[PDB]
């Protein structure tokens, strides 16, 4: 019997030829795709402009205080203070200040539908000098005639008034937003006129909310710098609006050049555009993002106040070609404007290498074939897509190759399986149908028929290989006997390879000197020597070597991506030093907290 | 000797059988995983609502100015102006304005704990018409009785007063935020009462900061549209609060339906939920994001003011099933509410295809088994995860297959290595232990023993293949001699394949007509013809063909992802036209820059 | 002829040896890279601090109203109201309030360069108690002496004045921002002095905009809590500034400890740093991001007001090592400060496992070898990179292995192709040059020459395999005849494998009992039996089995990533309850809409 039992035994009566099989012919090998095709190009990306129009301006006004004081024993108490900003007449600004840097000590102005007027100190008019405002960090420039408050001189038990008239001139930045038909200052003072209003060009159509005479425009003007007392070298066109409280002056410039609904966001040297099922796809190596567009360009006409765009994109695409392509490529058609999801305007100039110059004609043809645009705040998804495509591309290429390389090999080896099939039809067959079988070749095809199992506790090997029947020669393979069923009548046979029990004992070789062999037998072997038995063996007790070329794949583990913000939207909010809402709220609770708004006395 | 030296020589005395080896049996092939399992479902995603409650309102008030003017030679100067908004009595609004669109030319009100009163022009009471405010772009509607300022008539050297009383009515939008117990206007005016205060329902418990009589509620009210002079068709419940400065009117509505702590963010047709180690995972193809939850639903109870959620999610999930599933699937249980990291509430309806209807019973069971929620600002990580999983999944699948396909092949080919082993035990062996060796088969296993190296500058081939010893036949393989060591005694042998030096010269074939052969010999060959020598050869000088199926892997290069923002947080800030902080800062520096706050006179 | 035509016929006259070929020797197998190398380490990430300095403060002031009323028949009308906040003298706050929680019913102060003064009710001075402000939700604490407005008693036709003097004390939060040289309150009131001004330490150099006597500092002060009337247990250094309108008090603390330009953003247990072409790369498993730095550390010196950084990072890195490494590793050098793109300061402590302790000496050496930093708002790209690298790494590893495993196999199998080549030189050859050819072995190389095509409509098989010429034996392969060209003279031959037409009919086997075979013949077979014809066959009509190990690669589909925001930048804006710009705009339009700013009367 068999020490080792980790195995099975079969009997393989040659197939008649009732069952035949053929080998699958070489399959059609997959073909590498002609390719996903790109278009070299330069690009300039445009985000909706969210910056206000910014420009310096200068105000001139006069703060007028009128106080009344009661005079008594020991003390003086204010009975009332009336403050006010008075706007400066056009002529004064010119003929005084920009003339001689001085101001009247009298304010004459309209207030509440009466022409009021005010004398500093109530003394008669005096031109006073303009001396700078007291020093303040992070302020533009101011100037002021006085810095004291004139109160009525003390006469007992007799109330009276003091007019003081401080002439104030400030330089202030001025901001405004689309559609640029009014602007504001740094004082909080609104001014309800376009910044580009005027007489010159079409400006007159620009918006105004004021009476016609509150605006002047000294064409050809020269500024006298209050501090330096230097006149202006080059003349401006100077705008001057007199609102109920002040006069603001500034230089006029044309609208169209001065503003734009969009901003040049990013400049891309190499911007590769593809078309992915009728949608366009520009991706940058640098910015690592990838945008998606329609196959039609976008009409700048439809863009209100988009002058800069053309001017800006062009200026940069040309600057780029010089630094990097003066030898290198060819401009296929004029620049083209696309609008990627997320509302990012895209200026693209399709290119074409130098060496391969011949194709201008080809693509040029293809390269030839209002409102407010909003831009998302996040470049996230363009990044994702970029990242996903590149990895997708690569992976899908390589594995694709592995597919074919594989197939090429499957078809290759058939040439061996053929010849191998002729050598051991038994084994080759059984490895091909994943079960043990008997087999035979009928010319070009394989006759096969099944193989019968035999209980491993039913197999018996005979001790010698020497043949009493005919001496000199020996059975080349050990002798055995076995039963199919337990109580079944014993059968006689010769051992084969892989526990194949051959019924006929014909496998014979001449007795050679010092013969010593091992044979597959159950879960292990059995050893022989000089044609006589010795012992069995564990498969383990013999040096094992492998035909298997190793490769171990490991999985790429799951990862978890907990959401994480750099700054929480409130953190940002809280960077607001003063909170307007918080203050008005607080301010407007005062009476409710500290006095009585109900009780009539 | 040998022209070509890029090689080595060995001598392979047949192994006795001291060393034996076996072939590694077929390994256990990896098994494809039963799979990661999804659950079809529809979904509606909810971000924390950050919008204030918005609603129209109408104010009615009266600006009262009282000026005093001094009369002198040549001029008039204001000695003081006192402005004020006076709130309108409940009855006036009703019995005048909403009655007949007119207003008294007198204001009677409480101010500073005295019932002051004011006569426009000081002439006695007059009802005056309500004429629209002068035109202003981007304003709601106003109306006003007068538009002039009445100043006291000129009498010389005699001061006096003018009461003017402008009746003003405005429609204004009104905003408020959680917890909705006070609201504000577009005038900046705070009103410290819930918007949902009233007598009806439980509203009375809503917050108030005012005396009880400053509120009225004309149940069943009809608005008379000041401009059109058309009465209101359907009645409202109308709220009217009289703050110290004005009366604001609006229609009352119930709270619960009127507001929600959350907003319906996104509607997802196909939302696939998985469970990944006891955590849930819903991912959308469309939005390309993937969220992570606990395995337990979220109790809407815990959500304060979350009425809409249920109402909204339900409304859409049902609308969806119609457009896309009226034939297609089956609702497993009622909708379920999950809360993904990032605080995104998720309404999910687990589904199940039509064809496979049989499983309701199975999952339904499983589908059965306060506070303020904050939502992050960025959908970044849900996107990342989404992107990572999908690529992970795919890759890990394919390579997984490559692993098995490979293994299947390693086990396959052993069937050839077997039969091949019997044919050239020498070569097969040496390729299996990665070093040259001699070998032999002892039945089912391989007897092996080593092979000895011989200096390439020590090998000598004999010129003829014809045998003086026995003529007619020829050595089938060229004759050689060689020494092991330099000064070692020469040895005689016959050449084999791959520079194998056979000690016995027994390899013999009959001299055939016009014989011509090449033999492996050193870094190249040596050519023969008619059994006599001719010359050697470079391996290179002969047409080479390959058995190698090609595949070339390329690496996917590193990429760098420079951080890039669309808009810098300051860019956003700067989109604030007026900056409150900048202005108050500037405003509150005035005195410090332009006057003196120290010097007592 | 041949029923099946899906095939071709060839004739293969043995090559003379004019054309010979060799097999490509084993190629050099790729070598796995020694590896990308990491450095274990702990980390703490720092975002630019955007929070203002926050600290409690307490103001003390006095609102002074002076009203005049006209007395007439039936009524009283205000002729004017003058309101004002008056600042409290240093002594009062101390010697009254913090002493005895009471206040004078008189205000004495400087206003407009006159020392005005005010008597509550005009009755003489009275100390009055400080009673809390009326209750208001979400306010800090106030207190006030009175809550009524005193108006002049009614005498007919005689105007007069009422001075009322409400003493108010508030606790208010106070905020300020870099460079911390002035701060603000919750009242909107600016205070133009550093919060850290004082006499102690170097503070005196801190900024001031006020006269020197408006500041006091009671070193060693004890607060009396107005409500509880409990004195303060521990003494403060108390700052008190008297601005023109109020006095604000607060405790002084040193600057350096009290503020920091940066904030501890994130704490990373395992932070792996690599160097990628001379740029550093720290990536976290947890936060799933990966940052990029230069190979040089960053000098904290260059960081203005960065005291906390050192203090904070150190404190946490040490806390971490305890929880997780008290046994585990070794601190290679002191902490190191790097600044990753996006301006994220990085505190890193390079570590080294315990078991492998021997390398301190090695890396320690390497670990040894002002301004305002801005931090981007988005952690996007660090995430991308993180995600991309990890997938890149993995993929590039595995496929890399597949490359080698493959190559190892290509070189392996040559050992079979060799022996196989000797068995069927015909077939092996033709599969190696991808076209049918005749072949032969000249020792160690392959003699080859071409094979000739023959029209499939030109091949004829002869019916018996029995040989009239010599009986007993049979042609082992069916007999045929064929022409090369149509009208060409017929040729005689024997069939071979794969439609090989052998010109000589020498393939012969003894007639065996009950012979039955199939032969490859055109697009199918032809069957034989007992050496006589029977019929042909379709390839399809026979059981086919495959030698091909299957593997199917599928592509990972394109995905589209539509841009998607959680909250649109305006949605955020609109979360601003009151909009300052909207209000001032609206407020400053008033006159334009409701009165006349032109018409002089
Ligand atoms: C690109 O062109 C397509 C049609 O040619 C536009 O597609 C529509 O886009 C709007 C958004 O503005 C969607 O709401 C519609 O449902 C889309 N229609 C369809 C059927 O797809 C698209 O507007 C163009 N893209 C841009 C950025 O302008
Ligand atoms: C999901 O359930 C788990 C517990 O079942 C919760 O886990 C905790 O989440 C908080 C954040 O709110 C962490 O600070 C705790 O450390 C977590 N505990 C543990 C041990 O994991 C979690 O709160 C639930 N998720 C949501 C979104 O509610
Ligand atoms: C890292 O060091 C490099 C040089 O060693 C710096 O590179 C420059 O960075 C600035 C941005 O501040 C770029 O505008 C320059 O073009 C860069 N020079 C070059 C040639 O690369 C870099 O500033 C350092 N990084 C940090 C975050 O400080
Ligand atoms: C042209 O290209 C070369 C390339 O090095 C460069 O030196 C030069 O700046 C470029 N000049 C032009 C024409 O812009
Ligand atoms: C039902 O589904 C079909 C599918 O085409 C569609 O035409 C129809 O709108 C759907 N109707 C319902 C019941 O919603
Ligand atoms: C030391 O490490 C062990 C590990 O379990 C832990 O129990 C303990 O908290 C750590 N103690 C120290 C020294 O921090
Ligand atoms: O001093 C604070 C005061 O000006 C505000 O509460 C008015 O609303
Ligand atoms: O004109 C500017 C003036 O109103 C402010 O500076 C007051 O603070
Ligand atoms: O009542 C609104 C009024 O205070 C503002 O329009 C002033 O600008
Ligand atoms: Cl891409
Ligand atoms: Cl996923
Ligand atoms: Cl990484």
């Amino acid at each position: 019997k068999a020490e080792n039992t980790d195995a099975n035994f079969y009997v393989c009566p040659p197939p008649t030829g009732a069952t035949v099989v053929q080998f699958e012919q070489p399959r059609r090998c997959p073909t590498r795709p002609e390719g996903q095709n790109y278009t070299e190009g330069i690009a300039v990306v445009f985000k909706e402009n969210i910056a206000p129009y910014k420009f310096k301006a200068t105000m001139y006004y006069k703060d007028v205080t009128v106080s009344q004081v009661w005079f008594g024993h020991r003390y003086s108490q204010f009975m009332g203070i009336f403050e006010d900003r008075a706007p400066v007449p056009f002529e004064e600004v010119i003929d005084k200040i920009n003339a001689k840097g001085v101001c009247r000590s009298t304010a004459k102005y309209v207030r509440n539908n009466l022409e009021t007027t005010a004398f500093h100190r109530d003394d008669h008019e005096t031109d006073m000098e303009l001396k700078p405002a007291n020093a303040a960090t992070r302020t533009s420039r101011g100037w002021h005639t006085t810095d004291l408050k004139y109160n009525p001189s003390r006469v007992e038990a007799f109330h009276r008034y003091g007019t003081t008239v401080n002439c104030i001139v400030e330089e202030v930045d001025a901001r405004s937003v689309y559609p640029y038909d009014e602007f504001v200052l740094a004082t909080g003072d609104f001014v309800y006129m376009s910044p580009f209003y005027g007489y010159r060009e079409g400006s007159h159509t620009e918006h105004t909310s004021y009476a016609a005479d509150r605006f002047k425009q000294v064409d050809g003007f020269y500024a006298r710098d209050l501090t330096t007392k230097a006149r202006a070298t080059a003349p401006t066109t100077r705008n001057l609006l007199t609102t109920p409280k002040f006069t603001v002056a500034w230089d006029w410039v044309p609208k169209r050049p001065s503003v734009c609904t969009m901003t040049k966001w990013q400049e891309v040297d190499e911007m590769l555009r593809s078309e992915y099922g009728g949608s366009f796809r520009f991706s940058s190596d640098a910015i690592s993002t990838t945008f998606t567009t329609n196959l039609t360009e976008y009409p700048l006409s439809r863009v209100d106040l988009g002058d800069c765009i053309g001017k800006d994109a062009r200026d940069a695409m040309d600057r780029i070609f010089a630094r990097r392509y003066n030898a290198t490529h060819i401009k296929v058609g004029q620049p083209q404007y696309y609008l990627a999801n997320g509302g990012f305007l895209i200026a693209y100039q399709p290119l074409l290498s130098n060496t391969l110059a011949e194709l201008y004609v080809r693509e040029h043809l293809r390269e030839q074939s209002v409102e407010r645009i909003k831009t998302t705040s996040s470049i996230e998804f363009p990044g994702l897509g970029f990242t996903y495509g590149h990895i997708q591309r690569h992976v899908n290429d390589m594995l694709g190759r592995v597919a074919i390389a594989w197939c090429e090999l499957q078809n290759h080896e058939l040439t061996l399986w053929n010849e191998a099939r002729k050598l051991n039809p038994n084994a080759i067959a059984s490895v091909t149908v994943g079960r043990r079988v008997s087999a035979r070749m009928l010319g070009d095809v394989m006759a096969v028929s099944t193989c019968v199992p035999v209980a491993a506790d039913n197999v018996i090997v005979q001790n010698s290989m020497r043949i009493s029947s005919r001496p000199g020669a020996c059975y080349s393979r050990p002798l055995v006997s076995f039963r199919y069923e337990d109580q079944g009548p014993l059968v006689e046979g010769q051992l084969g390879e892989n526990n194949e029990l051959r019924l006929t004992r014909d496998a014979i070789e001449p007795c050679t000197v010092g013969h010593r062999r091992y044979f597959t037998f159950g879960g292990g072997y059995v050893y022989f020597e000089e044609y006589a038995y010795s012992h069995q063996l564990s498969r383990a007790d013999i040096t094992t070597v492998s035909t298997f070329i190793d490769l171990n794949i490991t999985m790429l583990e799951d990862h978890e991506f907990v959401p994480l913000e750099v700054y929480t939207r409130h953190e940002i909010k809280d960077s607001g030093l003063l909170d307007y809402t918080e203050v008005q709220r607080r301010n407007q609770l005062h009476d409710l907290r500290f006095a009585d708004i109900d009780t009539v006395i």
